[PDB]
């Protein structure tokens, strides 16, 4: 039992990691998620940042465990000593917020490489900026409810919920190996956000199927959907228009396959379809990252369709 041990900056129980450190993938281990949340504590903290400026940024040796047990040191002496200064009048930091958008990144990471161990078992990563451009774009309220119709292992429903402030946030899936994992993304998710000290919205991730009766009235009573249907057969799809059709005025399902035509001109022939009752406009794509589409229930145009034809 060597190890090596973060303290919480807020009296959380401490992170403790095993020498050697465990690789994830190709591209993370944690070594680096080590240094990485050591940063992300120096900008929650200014003062931690200060009291160790001179030591924050340097390129350690995370192959020797000594350069690795003098950067903890180093780190949780200066907490201990920020914990000192709170004591005293200088007043702590605030417990109530938000992580900005580059923790949750960070955090997200972690509780991935936490829970999901061997993702092998998970065949039969760039999600987040997409998702974040997403939060950015579709302004949400403490009236919506939120749901990522399957949602994996969570990860997205855990991102909405952590940066946004509606009244819940859902997750549903079918499969039994992502939900087993969702499980621990819940559970991870729940810890690195309690030793981070940082807020999040409520939520909760089920098993189930989303095109059961059960859900045909909780998706008409869901104001924001997402959903990544681009390999949905025709089937689903002309399933989840059903569904859709019974959803509250304003309500907003984001996709990357439309549900309804760009172009839907109404008339006696269509007046049936579902882009009778939605605006649909194409969403900008990131640079670095392929077409998605934000359909808002307006039924005010088949109203303007009934008003015309009585002229
Ligand atoms: C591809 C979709 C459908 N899904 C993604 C899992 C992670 N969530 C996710 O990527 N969300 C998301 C990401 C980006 C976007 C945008 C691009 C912004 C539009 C929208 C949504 C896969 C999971 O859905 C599950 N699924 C499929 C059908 C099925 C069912 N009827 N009821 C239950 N769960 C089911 C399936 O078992 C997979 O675990």
């Amino acid at each position: 039992k060597l190890e090596l041990r973060l303290k919480s900056p807020v009296g959380a129980e401490p992170a403790v990691y095993p020498w050697p450190l465990p690789v994830y993938d190709k591209h993370h281990d944690a070594a680096h998620e080590i240094i990485e949340t050591i940063r992300w504590v120096c900008e929650e903290i200014p003062d931690l940042k200060l009291a160790m400026e001179n030591y924050v940024l340097i390129d350690y040796d995370t192959k020797s465990f000594e350069s690795m047990q003098r950067l903890c040191d180093k780190y949780n002496r200066a907490i201990d000593s920020i914990h000192q200064l709170w004591k005293g009048t200088t007043q702590p930091m605030k417990l109530n917020t938000r992580p900005s958008t580059g923790l949750l990144r960070h955090i997200l990471q972690q509780v991935y490489n936490h829970s999901v161990t061997d993702p092998e078992k998970l065949n039969n990563e760039t999600s987040f900026d997409l998702v974040a451009q997403m939060i950015d774009e579709i302004k949400m309220t403490d009236d919506d409810l939120f749901v990522d119709l399957g949602s994996g292992v969570g990860q997205v429903v855990l991102q909405v919920a952590a940066a946004t402030n509606c009244k819940h946030h859902y997750g549903v899936e079918k499969a039994d190996i992502p939900a087993k994992y969702a499980e621990t993304m819940d559970r991870e998710f729940r810890k690195w956000m309690k030793w981070y000290g940082k807020k999040h919205a409520e939520y909760t991730l089920e098993r189930g199927d989303f095109l059961s009766e059960e859900w045909r009235e909780r998706i008409a009573n869901t104001s924001v959907i997402f959903v990544n249907n681009f390999a949905f057969g025709p089937e689903v799809d002309h399933q989840l228009k059903e569904r859709f059709a019974n959803m509250k005025e304003g309500g907003r399902i984001v996709s990357s396959k439309p549900f309804a035509p760009l172009n839907f001109r109404i008339n006696s022939r269509n007046l049936s379809d579902i882009g009778t009752i939605m605006r649909v406009v194409e969403l900008s794509p990131l640079k670095g990252s392929v077409s998605y589409y934000l359909h808002t229930i307006d039924r005010t145009i088949l109203e303007n369709y009934f008003s015309s034809l009585k002229n």
